């Protein structure tokens, strides 16, 4: 309930200011975040200010896409991790790849709870 949603999604996508963004900050911030037991197999890391990524819940920076979902107007920095190696469990190998595009969010009382990874997917 509450915003717990809201701060989940913080913690698990939302990074200001990176620093180096290669392969050994993703092992960093995704075992820092908790994202290492199991190791998430894939996840995005939103970077710059806050403002941006709440105002895509709005027509400030966003649109309606697909079903339930909403798609940024404005482009983001982001760094994707891969895991790398066939283990679930740590430790966890993570490939960084940066990025510069737009976000696709779902939203929840205005705040942003859920980031859809498939377009960060190259398969």
């Amino acid at each position: 309930q509450d915003n717990s949603r809201y701060t989940h999604f913080l913690t698990q996508h939302y990074d200001a200011k990176p620093q180096g963004r290669d392969d050994r900050y993703c092992e960093s911030i995704m075992r820092r975040r908790g994202l290492t037991s199991p190791c998430k197999d894939i996840n995005t890391f939103i970077h710059g200010n806050k403002r941006s990524i709440k105002a895509i819940c709005e027509n400030k920076n966003g649109n309606p896409h697909r079903e339930n979902l909403r798609i940024s107007k404005s482009s983001f920095q982001v760094t994707t991790c891969k895991l790398h190696g066939g283990s679930p469990w740590p430790p966890c190998q993570y490939r960084a790849t940066a990025g510069f595009r737009n976000v696709v969010v779902a939203c929840e009382n205005g705040l942003p709870v859920h980031l859809d990874q498939s377009i960060f997917r190259r398969p």
